[PDB]
């Protein structure tokens, strides 16, 4: 049984208890914290690609009203985000299991852009998700895993200064 764990869940939970926010820019902004995943139970000799996408956790637009995030009343369906390929992909199971898989180079944007960057909708709430894709072998296989601890709202600037302070304290 293939096992997926969040590295530094301690710290993600402090962000989650405040409602986490991630900046999006036209050119794209790297994440803090960085999603880092512990993986065991891969075939060390099998080939795999690690993919990252962002599920829209609800269908609403959120707004920071009198020190509190509150959802809009007008849900619209949210099309899936594009997928980010971990740049170590494709690689042997041994490679992925020798250290936490760190998505340090993904950039979050608000604008449809050349390559790499993932476009999110500002003021929507997102739940990061990975796919582990067994490649090159005969039988293709996908294992997916969500990380509720890593939920955030996409923002063009921070609203809750408690988030601002935590971001700086721990970076
Ligand atoms: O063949 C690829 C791929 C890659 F793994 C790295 C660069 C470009 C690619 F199309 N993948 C299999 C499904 C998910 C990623």
């Amino acid at each position: 049984e293939l096992r997926v764990g969040l590295e530094e869940s301690e710290l993600w939970l402090r962000f989650k208890e405040l409602t986490n926010e991630m900046i999006v820019t036209k050119n794209g902004r790297r994440m803090f914290p960085v999603l880092k995943v512990n993986v065991s139970g891969l075939d060390p000799n099998a080939m795999y690609s690690f993919l990252l996408d962002f599920v829209a956790a609800d269908n609403h637009r959120w707004k920071y009203v009198n020190g509190e995030w509150v959802p809009g009343g007008k849900p619209e369906p949210q099309a899936p985000s594009c997928v980010y390929i971990h740049p170590d992909s494709p690689n042997f199971g041994a490679h992925w299991m020798k250290a936490p898989v760190s998505f340090s180079k993904v950039k979050l944007t608000n604008k449809l852009n050349g390559g790499g960057q993932i476009m999110l909708n500002s003021l929507h709430k997102y739940e990061p998700r990975i796919h582990i894709v067994r490649v090159g072998g005969p039988q293709r296989m996908i294992t997916s895993h969500c990380f509720p601890e890593t939920q955030f709202i996409a923002v063009t600037a921070y609203q809750n200064e408690e988030i601002t302070a935590l971001k700086i304290k721990y970076n």
